């Protein structure tokens, strides 16, 4: 069976699978969302993660609709995690935000809603990437508030954030009455976020790693694919260095969502639960030279976005 983590900010303790699949643009495929959500369901994935920016909401919610009439699973062992946009971050624009993602998912209800990034911008529009002229004011306090509202109302079942850094954290913890369930960030082999999953885990906030294999081979030279030490330690196990990868995350006590539409990739990932790593292999993987893979949604870039 999958792991589940306990989401320890929730007040009826929440168990996230440990293990997701993700759902994020993939510049390299052509495989069919759907198709793929199916196969990962009938492998038993049951914890999926989307954003209202991914543009696969709709695909995704078409598959675990059908899924759930075939009778392939059911919406109460589904975790579905959306997010908000940052052209929506704005107080009174995040429910209705949420009500549209839930309409496109076909859902009545999301089991985690996240705000994407501490970043707003002109609303009305999705624009990728955003450009810095279109940015506004973010208000973390009024728009976490609703966030808490949307709790009340049931229509997300946990509420957390996403790309938030210590001192953002910090901020927020101080107007938050609900803590926030969740901190979704890059987190791999070489971005391990020590700083931030310590924090994190001395504040009840469970982290959930994107980007945890750095987009595979989407996006060129892979320095984590490439890693020559990190081969021999997947080699001396008999698994490849993505599956060294998620199962290092996973005895880190984090939550990851790897996407892949591959029958073949998707079902690695989650054969990970019946071998570890050695003492060892975390002393070496704990040497990686750390080097950040995604900065950031604006053009150009923000310098100061996670505050390091
Ligand atoms: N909140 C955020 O700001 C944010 C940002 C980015 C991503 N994410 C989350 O992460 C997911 C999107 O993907 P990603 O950016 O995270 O990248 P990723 O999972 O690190 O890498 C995905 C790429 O790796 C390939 N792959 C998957 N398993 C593999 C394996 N075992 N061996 C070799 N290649 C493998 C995939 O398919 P192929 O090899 O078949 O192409 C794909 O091209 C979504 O859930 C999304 O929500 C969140």
């Amino acid at each position: 069976e999958i792991p589940t983590k306990v989401l320890t900010n929730t007040s009826s303790q929440l168990k996230m699978p440990v293990v997701g699949m993700g759902s994020a643009p993939d510049f390299t495929c052509k495989k069919d969302t759907k198709d793929a959500i199916i196969e990962a369901i009938k492998q038993g994935y049951r914890h999926f993660d989307t954003a209202a920016a991914y543009g696969s909401e709709q695909a995704l919610g078409e598959a675990l609709k059908e899924a759930i009439e075939l009778g392939l699973v059911t919406r109460d062992d589904l975790f579905v995690t959306s997010k908000l946009w940052v052209t929506e971050n704005h107080p009174h624009l995040v429910i209705p935000a949420l009500q549209k993602s839930l309409k496109t998912l076909q859902l009545d209800y999301l089991d985690l809603y996240l705000i994407h990034w501490p970043l707003s911008s002109q609303p009305g529009k999705f624009s990728f990437p955003i450009d810095v002229a279109d940015l506004l004011p973010f208000d973390v306090k009024g728009v976490w508030e609703s966030m808490e509202e949307s709790l009340k109302l049931g229509l997300t079942k946990a509420i957390g954030v996403s790309n938030f850094s210590v001192k953002k954290l910090e901020n927020l913890l101080s107007v938050a009455t609900v803590l926030p369930a969740v901190n979704q960030v890059e987190m791999n082999l070489a971005w391990q976020q020590k700083k931030l999953r310590e924090f994190c885990n001395a504040h009840g906030i469970v982290l959930t790693a994107f980007s945890p294999v750095r987009k595979g081979a989407s996006r060129g030279p892979n320095e984590v694919m490439e890693n020559d030490m990190l081969k021999e330690i997947a080699d001396a196990h008999g698994k490849s260095v993505a599956q060294i990868s998620l199962r290092w995350l996973y005895e880190q006590g984090v939550t990851f969502v790897p996407k892949s539409y591959d029958k073949e990739r998707m079902n690695q990932n989650l054969r990970i639960f019946d071998w570890s790593l050695t003492k060892e292999d975390h002393e070496k993987i704990a040497q990686i030279k750390q080097n950040r893979l995604i900065p950031g949604p604006t053009k150009p870039g923000l310098n100061d976005l996670y505050d390091d």
